[PDB]
């Protein structure tokens, strides 16, 4: 079974290698763009087989073009398993990673906005409780890498989106509508999901046919239904949530929250991760990205009540007509 881990490690490496020109975006909980920073990402590989490693350099554009280099922590067979708890989907081209620290994001904000630590700049906490990356690929050769960051008490402090294309700087907020951001998400989406246990091996725990329903009335009340039917296990689960929308942030009474972003993205996480932990409950983070107004991908990162990522779930969905 060791051969499976090596084949998967190479799959992860090869999917990253290349030159990535991209744009860093820092949002708050209400989807407000705080800073957009030009970035370049150079990913290459070294070694072979079980010693295969992914080295990558992040280049950040400095304000008034000079670039400053950040050396990203090396990714190898040891790190993906022990440190990053990789959730990796080779066929679907998606992955989730844990970061121990938000330092790489702290440096990007510093260098891209500035030349002590000023106060008009929202820097990530020194010891955040959770830093999670979720990455989806488009079905052109570009990707988006979404980051959740929660403060030491488990409350969301920022959202980050790298929009990157391989082989200039990509652009989000491509709107010509000034329409409500949630609209293309409203409706009925059906498709399939596949849940992989985290870890480099990437065992498939299950697969299912999914039905996602999202609605909002004129009063601003949101209704969400997620249906998941497993054929093999003969199980069907329905989950129905109700919440309120206000300034690009849906707050469910559950209480989960999804903030809706430019570019056909939204990101979900609990209001207070610490309540889940205190309640001895599981929780999840979510990153969604639609390519067209009728086709989207979702990535869900699932944690146990101790804040350990236990599995990742990939969704590919198409919007039904009304």
């Amino acid at each position: 079974d060791e051969s499976m881990s090596i084949d998967n490690l190479r799959g992860f490496v090869d999917l990253n290698v290349g030159k990535w020109t991209g744009s860093f975006h820092q949002f708050d909980g209400n989807g407000n763009l705080l800073h957009k920073i030009d970035t370049r990402l150079s990913a290459s590989s070294y070694g072979e087989d079980e010693l295969l490693s992914l080295n990558q350099s992040l280049y950040i554009k400095q304000p008034t073009p000079e670039w400053v280099e950040y050396k990203i922590k090396e990714t190898n067979m040891f790190t993906v398993d022990k440190y990053q708890q990789i959730g990796f989907f080779p066929k679907e081209r998606a992955f989730s990673l844990r970061y121990q620290t938000a330092g790489m994001l702290d440096t990007t904000l510093r260098q891209g906005v500035l030349g002590e630590s000023p106060r008009n700049l929202k820097l990530p906490s020194r010891r955040p409780s959770l830093v999670c990356e979720n990455c989806l690929y488009s079905k052109i050769d570009r990707r988006a890498r979404a980051f959740h960051i929660m403060d030491p008490k488990g409350v969301l402090e920022m959202l980050i989106v790298f929009l990157e294309e391989r082989g200039a700087h990509p652009v989000l907020d491509n709107a010509q509508n000034d329409a409500e951001r949630i609209n293309p998400f409203l409706g009925t989406w059906k498709g399939r999901s596949v849940t992989k246990r985290s870890g480099v091996y990437g065992a498939t725990l299950s697969e299912a046919d999914t039905v996602a329903v999202l609605e909002m009335n004129d009063k601003g009340q949101v209704v969400q239904d997620i249906s998941s039917t497993s054929d093999e296990k003969k199980v069907t689960t329905n989950v129905h949530w109700e919440g309120k929308m206000s300034k690009d942030l849906v707050t469910f009474a559950e209480g989960y929250q999804m903030t809706l972003l430019p570019g056909g993205m939204y990101m979900g996480c609990p209001c207070d991760v610490s309540k889940c932990v205190a309640d001895l409950k599981s929780f999840h983070l979510e990153f969604c990205w639609l390519e067209s107004p009728s086709s989207r991908q979702r990535l869900i990162r699932t944690y146990d009540h101790e804040g350990l990522a236990v599995s990742s779930t990939y969704f590919t969905e198409t919007k039904m007509k009304l």
